[PDB]
């Protein structure tokens, strides 16, 4: 594998046709999925020269803990779908590359043996209607050693999946809600029960609006995910890379800003990095990798990700992940 | 039936193809009837997260009643053309939907035969040669309940239909105007005659000019609907979700502010609200669901342009119409 | 013929290969002869409602006659390579369209006998080697009755016609320069030798440059042509339409400010009108109707223009071309 | 040959395929390659006319002699790739051109033997993990009469070539570095070393960032070429057409601005000329030349650019390069 778009096929092969849509798809006419990607295409960085390459470092510290590039694994439900070791195939990838892994609310393994793996597990939150579950989950989590909640915030309800509808997809039967033996839509309120029950980092994932990120920041979040949730909530919802710039510059410092949809390479971790963004999450690949040859198919995406990583920021000249920050980007066509 | 387009494929296949082109069809090139695609498509929402969703309702108040959606059906001629119950079938859906019907001054069906179905009608005007006629029919509509006079003024003459043309369409001896036993160009003169003839909302349809939509509140318009008529009038006419900002803002709230034009999905209704529309009006898409499945098939099709209203309008963060109007906007590509 | 792209499709039939694309090409890799096109479709007219259409006049007045339409017939030149009527054809068309006629330096039929069809003849002129010669055109064309000289000032020689060169193209031995028994580039000061040889409006067809537009009128220009020569000059030249807005504003009534390149329909010159432009000129249109059907094939286009124009300029509530005028615009995608 | 286009046809048809993507391809997802092109389609120039074209000349001082043309060759190593003449064949065309020819670290023939041939050798420099190993080779350049050194800055290490890696491409052992019996990052101290070893002028290759072209002058660098190295370097690296309008303007006449990426045409150097740079470089359209028909492939090709230059600058009234900087220029879509 030279490139991410090599799995994507691989996946498509192996996986049932109702399964490849249920990744691949988006909300609605799959308005905003289309717009992630031509959203970076339009980007191009102005990259530096001439500067010490000596020790080029793709490490960023984030949340308390020191990670080996500015990515995480998005929070992505039911990975047994994928392969038959689902969430720890990829947790156990993820803890080996040094990348923060997000176990979610609807994982199809129970968030404890996921944690158990090791590595640097975050934990991912679906409100529920009986909020004594959902602070629960956060106790658990806590309790388990993940060191983030990443509360879903454009997630009131799942969004229209037509491809979903059209296949009539369901779970199935081997796959389950492991942390459970039913959504509510989350509120400021909700955020701030969260945020007085646990000592960890809380971070709102599915933040558009200035105004919500400069909330998010008041609100005591220790971090926000510019995200349209990779087209899957509302269709016709703006890119969060269209937003990073004038988000990052209103929370001037104030909390970590990361950003996901699309991101399909370490070019486009760089472009995200020189938007302004602290990290980024990668969702689709991740699972394409997973699907193709579990463990070691994410093993061998991550080493990619990271030498594409590398080789973008050296030859922009930066030696470091803030240096990349600084970069100036120039919109084309 | 899980969207919009779903419906044209089923129409195209029952109609007969002079027919259908009737319908699809627009002036000249047919740019204008593009344009309000494309200009649709380059809209996008920038939604709003952790808000009260609670009591979320698509209630609007327009021309003094309750209406269930932002959203009315448009005037459409003889639409016996594509269902032998016609304008019936279509008023009878409306009707049980809580959405406003609009009787055509052309309609195939009488307007007071169409008025006995109840619901909320409107009733759109074509000015006459024969004045005396076109205040009749204003008079008629009042007597038989009609709620508002929709006033198309971007009508002087029919624009030239290429495909009609070529096919050289002429409407089936079965096919009649039953509201009569033609055309002038209207004016502002016209517009002062009809306001002094009826104590109805006065709703000018066919407004692009900023300085023609405050002419239209000085000339004591109770609305006005921003539209190229479909792209079937001036070939290269703007669309009117480019206008309907710049034209709200002129207006300040001085009559209600209506656009049609390409509103294909519950999305497409938000965005048009986002950028300060009233309510919509909806054309082609009824008239294919008439076409596919009579009263039934519009009926359809109005529980699913109400399920994607709710669902676009919950995802971005709003419990009412209001709301929406209050969201912001981002031109994409 | 419903509209002008009819004619060209009648006119690729019947013409050898080589010639229609002597016809249809442009210099190089024919990017300013495919955006002649694509400027012109990004243009969007805002048009005006309700006003009074009851003498709509399509008609002008330019150069001390009035013509039918704000519209001329382009210079083009050695038209029996289309039709065996050649020039003789299409002046008498325009003739009894009451269209002002171009007579080509390089006319395949006597400047004497196009002017003595009669109607509105213009005379085109190409600067020579031997000025003498120049002048003595523009004498011949005076006294033939012509009306204006319209000196084309972008071909200090051929530009470089790819198709032509790929083809081996050269006139047929039956095709001559009839005015003849060597271009040299003009200057102003060759501008200045016409001016001071003719009491004759002189019209400088080929500025693109705002600063050679406030020249031309300081030089006693009575009218320019904004224009890239159809594309078949600089490859990569600025397409005139989208120089017209500000040449107009920088002459300020100076002079007659024409444009040309592309114009296929009413609906075009009623967005170069609303650009600012006196008239529009048309070429490759009426050698498509020429070779296709002659003298009536001209004719027939002529009508279709005429009816166009109409149509758009109404239905943009137009009644005069002086209204059109004051038309705005608004760029689209 | 009409133009460049026909040379890249005959170039594929002869050259095994993993050569032809040697050479075709770009880094990554090849966005930077595709966008060199797209840059120039968009840019359309402002012509000029009626200005006095008795003496037009292409010619222009650069690093203290006079060239043909605003163009050299660019830097491509391992020409043998192509020909088996390689770099001689090219230079000996060039020479024949008058225009500078680049000799490669990387040529395929020493830098000895190619300058022996004559002309306006420049000679490109990478820098060397051994750094008095590459202030020999910038001696050995002096000495053989090399007239420039271009230091290309842009190549810390060479870029991810997906093509190359696909096809598993390797230098056949027929082909060697000829100038050697290995690279290190450039740094500002790396060119103060190489300024402070030669009296010849300093070109830093590769310069995309405004303060790298300013900070080049201060550095005591006699030109800079504003490159993306053809899209084979970062992945997502903004055209260097895109920023040498805003790079003329910041080095305000401090030192030679060149240009290169995807010029095809006389055109395409017209334009570079007036968003300002002094000169071009090409590289891959020679490279096709030279494997259609070797040293007279080239000759033929930079025959057709001299005209395709000489062409452009007529049309667009300009008697000198200097008067072409002058233009005006236009964005497009
Ligand atoms: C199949 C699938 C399941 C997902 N499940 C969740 C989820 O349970 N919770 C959540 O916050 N985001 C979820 N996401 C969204 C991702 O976290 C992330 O925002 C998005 O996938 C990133 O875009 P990308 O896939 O283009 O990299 C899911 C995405 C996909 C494709
Ligand atoms: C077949 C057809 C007939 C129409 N007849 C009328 C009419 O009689 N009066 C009128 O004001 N608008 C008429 N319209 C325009 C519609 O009211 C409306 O402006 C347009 O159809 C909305 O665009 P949409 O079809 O994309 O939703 C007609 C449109 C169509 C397609
Ligand atoms: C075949 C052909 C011959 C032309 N000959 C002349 C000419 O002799 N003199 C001149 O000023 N323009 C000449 N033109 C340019 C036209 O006058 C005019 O600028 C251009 O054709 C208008 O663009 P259009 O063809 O898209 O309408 C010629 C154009 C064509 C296509
Ligand atoms: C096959 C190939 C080899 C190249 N080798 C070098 C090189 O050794 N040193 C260098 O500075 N640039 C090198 N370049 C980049 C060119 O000097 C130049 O920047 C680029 O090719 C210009 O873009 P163009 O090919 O579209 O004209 C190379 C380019 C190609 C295609
Ligand atoms: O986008 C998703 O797939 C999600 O995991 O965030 C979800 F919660 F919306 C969802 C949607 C469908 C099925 C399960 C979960
Ligand atoms: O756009 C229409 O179809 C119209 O109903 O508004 C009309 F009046 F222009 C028309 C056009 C053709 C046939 C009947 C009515
Ligand atoms: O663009 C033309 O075809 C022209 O008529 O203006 C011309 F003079 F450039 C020309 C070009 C080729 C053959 C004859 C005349
Ligand atoms: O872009 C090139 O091909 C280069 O010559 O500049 C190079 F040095 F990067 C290179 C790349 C691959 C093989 C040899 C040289």
């Amino acid at each position: 594998y030279v490139s991410l778009a090599d799995l994507e096929r691989a996946a498509r092969d192996v996986l049932p046709g109702e399964i490849f849509d249920f990744l691949a798809g988006g909300s609605g006419t799959e308005a905003s999925l289309v717009a992630n990607r031509t959203a970076l295409e339009r980007v191009f960085v102005i990259p530096r020269m001439l500067r010490d390459l000596t020790d080029v470092t793709t490490e960023i510290d984030i949340f308390g803990r020191r990670a080996a590039l500015p990515m995480a694994v998005a929070p992505v439900a039911y990975q047994r779908l994928f392969h038959p070791e689902g969430e720890l195939a990829v947790a156990r990838a993820a803890r080996d590359a040094g990348v923060p892994y997000t176990i979610c609310t609807l994982s199809s393994v129970s968030l404890e043996e996921i944690a158990a793996v090791g590595g640097r597990p975050w934990f991912q939150l679906f409100w529920l209607r009986d909020e004594k579950r959902s602070l629960d989950l956060v106790r658990r989590a806590e309790d388990a050693g993940c060191e983030a909640i990443v509360f879903t915030v454009d997630v009131p309800w799942m969004g229209r999946r037509l491809r979903d509808m059209r296949n009539g997809f369901a779970l199935p039967e081997w796959v389950t809600a492991a942390n459970f033996d039913e959504f509510a839509p989350a509120t400021w309120e909700s955020v701030e029960a969260v945020r007085a029950h646990t000592d960890l980092p809380v971070v709102l994932k599915g933040i558009l609006a200035v105004e919500d990120a400069r909330r998010a920041v008041d609100a005591g979040a220790g971090g926000i995910v510019v995200s349209n949730h990779g087209g899957r909530q509302l269709d016709g919802a703006v890119p969060g890379i269209e937003m990073l710039g004038e988000i990052v510059a209103a929370v001037s410092g104030g909390c970590e800003v990361l950003v996901d949809g699309g991101i399909r390479s370490g070019g486009d971790v760089l472009k995200a990095t020189a938007l302004g963004a602290s990290a980024v999450l990668v969702g689709r690949p991740v699972m394409w990798a997973l699907a193709a040859a579990g463990q070691d198919g994410v093993r061998q995406l991550l080493e990619l990700l990271a030498e594409e990583v590398r080789d973008a920021m050296g030859l922009a000249g930066c030696e470091s992940v803030g240096a990349a920050r600084r970069l100036n980007t120039k919109l084309g066509v």
